[PDB]
DNA sequence: TAGTCACATCAGTGATCAGTGGTTCCGGAACCACTGATCACT
């Protein structure tokens, strides 16, 4: 599962650990048998394994190369939930719209998410939002568990609505109550903001019954809009399946 | 320039106990009664 990062993790771990076995064995700490007591080189693992099945809505490049590009689809949940409605606007008009949607969601006391790129601008923007009397928090590189766990307590107690993270937010958050997310400066072509990143944000925003995505960037990256288009067409497919069942998207 | 990486222990290091070395300390005037003269008499 998540072999798209497990296999790169395998090679990266082997490389870093063999760099350590250098300066360990190469520099008189253990014998080369230490170097042997290692993660299997990716090829060695690929041999020692049996039949291989990768599990991810975003198959890895080398994974697709191994599998020939074919796969097995499972995207329509039996529940009937559908993907969010995406919107794209330029970077300008971001603070005003952000506050407006903050208040609109606070009418019903709903959640919201925000992404960012640079730490300085991220925390500056969160500071301004706090200055405008906004129930907002932010995340940085090395935040610790207590902060976001008390954030979970707060959100399930209806204290705040929005959060402002950069990268690590992408992992370890399941928020059914957010019907709107904002994606800052997706225009830049970055590894951490790749098609996998946009698909992850799409899945995040798909949690709510009528979730919504809002990416604010001057230009539109190929990955972001192709991901949005495939998301919306599979969303139409899911809606068709729902209405064929005579069942509205069912929260579960 | 960067998040994950995971294959225990000599040797301090002394606390701290928890055993050993040593502590230490009172009341003494009473109590039991016993014991060398002193006139007495001879």
């Amino acid at each position: 599962d998540e072999s798209h990062v497990t296999v790169p993790q395998i090679g990266g771990m082997y490389e870093g650990d063999i760099s350590r076995k250098r300066n360990l064995v190469e520099y008189g700490f253990r014998l080369p048998s230490a170097c042997d007591n290692r993660p299997l080189t990716w090829e060695e693992f690929a041999d020692r394994i049996g039949q291989t099945v990768y599990l991810s809505a975003t198959p890895g490049p080398y994974e697709l190369s191994q599998t020939g590009g074919e796969f097995v689809e499972q995207v329509i949940r039996p529940t009937g939930l559908v993907d969010p409605k995406v919107v794209v606007k330029p970077t300008k008009g971001q603070i005003d719209d952000l506050i407006g949607e903050i208040r609109t969601r606070a009418d019903a006391d709903q959640r919201v998410l925000v992404t960012t790129l640079t730490k300085k601008m991220a925390e500056d923007l969160t500071d301004y939002l706090l200055e405008m009397g906004i129930r907002v928090r932010y995340l940085h590189s090395e935040v610790d568990t207590l902060r976001r766990v008390e954030l979970l307590r707060q959100l399930r107690l209806g204290d705040y609505d929005v959060l402002v993270g950069i990268n690590l937010l992408r992992e370890g958050l399941d928020l059914p109550e957010v019907s709107l997310v904002a994606i800052l400066d997706a225009d830049k072509e970055g590894f951490l903001r790749s098609s996998r990143s946009l698909i992850q944000t799409i899945g995040r925003a798909a949690r709510n019954v009528s979730g919504e995505v809002h990416m604010y960037a001057d230009k539109i990256t190929d990955s972001m809009r192709e991901a949005i288009d495939e998301t919306e067409r599979r969303r139409a497919k899911q809606i068709a399946y729902n209405e064929a069942n005579g069942i509205d998207p069912q929260p579960l």
